[PDB]
């Protein structure tokens, strides 16, 4: 089903053997100021998501305060949890100080849209990006068709900067750009992001449209995420970016189980 | 898409609107004997799944004695919660008691086929009856049209009987005289049951082929039947038989959310 692997430097991911978890670290800042407490709850969080079945540690960020904020994190975790890091930002300058620190794979919110250099970084340190679905607005003609377009000339600003398809991942932006009808409709239609060819990741996790759906708060949004994990799975996605490493990873696997992967 | 309503005396199960949650009644039985505490702890589980999401609460059972057990429980139950109750039965003395006592659908395990005059109860009480897949052996030469086979011959049974088609759920015995893999197989390729033109209840609460999955204990299965439950409600499932009432409804609400129902 994929012909290659998704290579991180040091480590490797194959994309058919199961649906692979990615951590969002919690980066809870210090008042105060890389400090002691923040990069240790980091670190510390970082090896519970490991044990618990992660397969990549999903890292977040003034640009050159986001920087000071986010490199120590970096080095901190990339030294004591052997897991890939990809750098939660849409900023060039923040992605290449993240991966010269150690990141793996480059997280763009606003895939390459932003700040087009990101997909010039990405190029020459070879790095996997995430390209996610975004716009500054919600006027869709067709949300879906739009959807595949605006992810298209994301691929175009990448494959223009030196990506290699490769490299290449697709998020369909969920919760972003988007109502929460318009959030069940690319739900109820996540395959057709398969047409484009390249990895999908999906992130769902806690965000407003299941508290939407289900009327509860974001600390009871468990069952809501794990229901848009099984079915972006069974939709084809190859990662899955979620806050409840534990729980999400015995869903993924069964899920996996299930449809064969 | 359903043009009918599943119609249970005082109470009428829309078929389109939702996912319907059968809660899974504990009916820990007494040593000592219809007793208090069998009883009060049966009323209070089935007022719990009521409180937390269940459509229908699923009550189960020497014949004699399996009637002097169950009958009480759907007295107590009918009476002090207010949803439909059906019997988990497969024979058929013990179906005629449980409607007498107040159960509004029939559970058979065995699909008409233990005892084919259950049918006959359910023709007669015009009763919906939930015939599942099962088999006293697993000498499949094709496992899905094996199971669409016997689930038919279960079908002309009840028909015979004098069952209307309105009255016939179908089950696909997920757990029941199938291997691991073919559980998972049967999971894959649930939909097919779709084309024999029933309504298809779901029951792989907890069950062992997802602990063979994640390699856990029954009390740690909650992730992995959240799963099989989505996957089951993508698939076109009409009910899921769950113990987890609360955190299955959560889901199946969120699964139909997103697939439009
Ligand atoms: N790829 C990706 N990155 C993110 N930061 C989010 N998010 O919600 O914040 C997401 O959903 N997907
Ligand atoms: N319909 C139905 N009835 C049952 N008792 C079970 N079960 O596992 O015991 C089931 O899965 N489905």
């Amino acid at each position: 089903k994929w012909d290659y692997d998704l290579r991180c430097g040091e480590y490797t991911l194959n994309l058919n053997e199961k649906t692979l978890i990615m951590g969002i670290l919690n980066v809870t800042p210090d008042s105060f100021s890389g400090s002691y407490n923040e990069v240790d709850a980091a670190v510390r969080h970082a090896k519970e998501m490991r044990d618990e079945g992660a397969h990549i540690i999903d890292i977040g960020g003034s640009v050159e305060e986001e920087i000071k904020r986010v490199v120590p994190m970096i080095q901190a975790v990339s030294k004591e949890v052997k897991l890939p890091i990809s750098i939660d930002t849409y900023k060039a300058e923040v992605a290449k100080q993240a991966i010269e620190a150690g990141a793996h794979i480059i997280n763009d919110i606003w895939g390459a849209k932003a700040e087009p250099k990101i997909a010039e970084v990405a190029a020459h340190y070879d790095v996997p990006i995430i390209l996610m679905h975004n716009r500054d607005n919600m006027n869709y003609r067709n949300l879906m068709a739009d959807m595949i377009a605006d992810l298209y000339d994301s691929i175009k600003i990448a494959k223009d900067a030196g990506v290699r398809d490769e490299n290449i991942i697709l998020d369909p932006g969920i919760g972003f750009a988007k109502t929460p009808e318009q959030n069940l409709e690319a739900m109820r239609n996540l395959e057709q992001l398969n047409v484009l060819g390249y990895p999908v990741l999906l992130g769902t996790s806690r965000k407003s449209f299941i508290g939407h759906v289900l009327d509860l708060p974001v600390e009871e949004r468990l069952e809501g995420t794990g229901a848009t994990v099984c079915l972006g799975i069974e939709k084809g996605c190859e990662f899955v970016r979620v806050h409840d490493v534990k729980e999400m990873s015995r869903m993924a696997k069964m899920m996996d189980a299930m449809i064969g992967k």
